């Protein structure tokens, strides 16, 4: 493997902890990374690490290796999980990427939801967390960067609250239609996903079509029907997931324009 002088990190400078919150990232683990902020050498930070496994496979390794080179070249932006460091020299692949401690945001939002049935996470702070993933997903459009699964589990918090994007490069419910059978992927695709993201922020952490079986979805949406607008959702968020819902994809919002309607919500919303 070649040495990059702008990643390699030293392995003795990184001890290896827990699973980060268990599999769903592919051999994922908590570490403890000495130096990883140069101005203080000493300093430990938390880090993610990701490697392969001992039964993993030579395409396996290649897949891994795409990954960190996709990684060095996106750049930086606070809302996407940015890679940190690589050890590819005399030991496994290890991929040092940010820590989300919270997890994804699917579960920040059922455990904060409240208790008892309806006859602490308000509308301003609902609207931070989309505004956030669509900064994040701009970011990733302008890097030429197609994420393929944007949903409110690939979405990562951090300790300060901060929403990561994660895994950028069937999920069934969140796939456009001229994804589902004609195999595309765009901008536009993803700007689908992102609609379906805002309903499941609203819901916070709801299942989308709730019941609707994954074979009777085709035909829901061939029909010209969407989900309903949820129970306590601002009417411009259901509007602006109506856009993101257009059969068409060139009638569908840009990322621009979702990052300029969410800021507008941001500082207007009130409840
Ligand atoms: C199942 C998801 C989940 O909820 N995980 C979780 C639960 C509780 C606490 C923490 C987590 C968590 O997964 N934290 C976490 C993962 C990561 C890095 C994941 C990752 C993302 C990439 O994006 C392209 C790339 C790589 O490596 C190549 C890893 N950070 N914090």
């Amino acid at each position: 493997l070649p040495l990059d002088p702008l990643w390699e990190f030293p392995r003795d400078r990184l001890v290896l902890g827990k699973p980060l919150g268990e599999g769903c990232f592919g051999q994922v683990v908590r570490a403890e990374a000495f130096g990883m902020d140069p101005a203080r050498p000493d300093q430990a930070s938390t880090v993610a690490v990701k490697m392969l496994k001992d039964n993993a496979s030579d395409k396996d390794l290649a897949d891994l290796v795409s990954e960190m080179e996709v990684m060095k070249l996106i750049g930086r932006h606070k809302n996407i999980i940015n890679l940190l460091g690589v050890c590819t020299q005399e030991g496994p692949l290890y991929v040092i990427v940010e820590c989300a401690a919270k997890g994804n945001l699917r579960e920040f939002l059922r455990a904060r939801r409240p208790p008892g049935p309806d006859l602490p996470l308000s509308f301003p702070v609902l609207v931070s967390c989309a505004y956030q993933v669509a900064r994040g997903m701009q970011y990733l459009e302008s890097r030429k960067c197609i994420h393929r699964d944007l949903a409110a589990r690939n979405v990562l918090v951090t300790e300060d609250n901060v929403m990561k994007i994660a895994d950028f490069g069937l999920p069934v419910k969140w796939m456009a239609p001229e994804a589902l059978f004609d195999r595309v992927y765009t901008h536009q695709s993803d700007v689908w996903s992102f609609g379906i993201l805002l309903w499941e922020i609203f819901t916070l952490g709801g299942s989308p079509y709730p019941g609707i079986p994954v074979e009777e979805l085709f035909s829901l949406l061939r029909e010209g029907h969407r989900m309903d607008r949820p129970p306590h959702c601002p009417p411009e968020l259901y509007g602006l997931m109506r856009e993101c819902w257009h059969a068409a994809p060139s009638q569908r919002p840009t990322f621009k324009q979702l990052v300029e309607a969410l800021d507008k919500v941001l500082l207007a919303v009130s409840e």
